[PDB]
């Protein structure tokens, strides 16, 4: 395969500079032993990222490690990849199905030509929308691993930073005991993010944020709590997600709730999540949002 033929150049002139794996992967933040092996295994293609890097490492163009071989990824990948991302399910489980099939048909499709950090970025939204348990998956855990290693260390995300920033907070999910350090390094980093003109971004960037908002109450890391709670609503404004507003304010009157004790307040803003939801196309928002102020005993 393509995937043979690339991984066996890489590791055919690696070993004729007589250079280790190690050696080649210095600190990891590109590219990580383990995601070099499977490379030369034929196991994965290399991204145009890590390729780029290997061919630096190894004092090589790219188009020397590719003889006729390529890795590019055709236009039609990325708008699939990009419609995909982009809808939303709101957890209603017909939306979620048509979601799935979607990454199922784009897996299909395109499976053969594409690197493992875009192989990583469907298994994500697979597991997290289908409920998956992260530990069934062991295959996809130890790729997951290492480019979340690689995360940690960047000051910028792209869309499938933010995934995998995703798949992180999917592990922390019921948890009462985590690396704070971590998750601070990680919440901090999201929170600086500019915010672009790009909804399937934004759309990760805010799925995220609200992930970061139902963890800091349950995780009970109540510090920049309010500015979780602006940044979400600074990516609506810049999107125009009305159908978004609602999650936000829910959030928020929870956290007046739970963490101030206040329930004028706490009320004041499931009213906002109520009005917000009730000029929306469809009372399906409007209804649950209503049932959960009066779940949390509001008027």
């Amino acid at each position: 395969s393509i995937k043979d033929s690339i991984g066996l150049r890489i590791k055919t002139e690696r070993e004729c500079q007589q250079m280790s794996r190690e050696v080649l992967c210095l600190d990891g933040a590109e590219l990580t032993v383990r995601q070099l092996i499977r490379i030369e295994k034929g196991e994965s293609l290399p991204s145009l990222d890590k390729l780029s890097y290997i061919a630096k490492r190894l004092g090589k163009s790219m188009a020397d490690l590719l003889d006729h071989d390529r890795i590019e990824i055709p236009d039609t990948y990325y708008e699939m990849k990009n419609r995909l991302i982009k809808f939303p399910t709101y957890g209603d489980k017909e939306r979620v199905k048509q979601k799935l099939d979607l990454i199922e048909d784009v897996y299909n499709q395109f499976f053969d030509i594409l690197p493992e950090e875009e192989l990583l970025t469907l298994d994500i939204l697979e597991n997290i929308l289908s409920f998956t348990s992260w530990e069934e998956r062991p295959k996809v855990e130890e790729i997951y691993e290492d480019l979340f290693e690689q995360v940690k260390r960047k000051k910028k995300f792209s869309t499938n930073d933010l995934l995998v920033i995703d798949y992180y907070f999917y592990h922390l999910y019921g948890r009462k005991q985590y690396d704070k350090k971590i998750f601070d390094r990680i919440v901090d980093r999201v929170l600086k993010q500019n915010i672009p003109t790009d909804d399937a971004y934004n759309i990760a960037l805010f799925n995220d944020l609200m992930a970061i908002a139902g963890l800091k109450i349950s995780l009970e890391s109540f510090k920049d709590f309010l500015t979780v709670i602006d940044k979400l609503l600074a990516v609506i404004e810049k999107s125009q997600f009305h159908s978004y507003k609602p999650g936000v304010y829910i959030l928020e009157a929870k956290y007046e709730l739970i963490h101030n004790g206040n329930k004028k307040k706490a009320t004041e803003n499931y009213d906002k999540a109520i009005m917000f939801a009730s000029v929306l196309e469809d009372s399906v928002l409007e209804e649950k949002t209503r049932a959960e102020k009066a779940a949390d005993g509001l008027g």
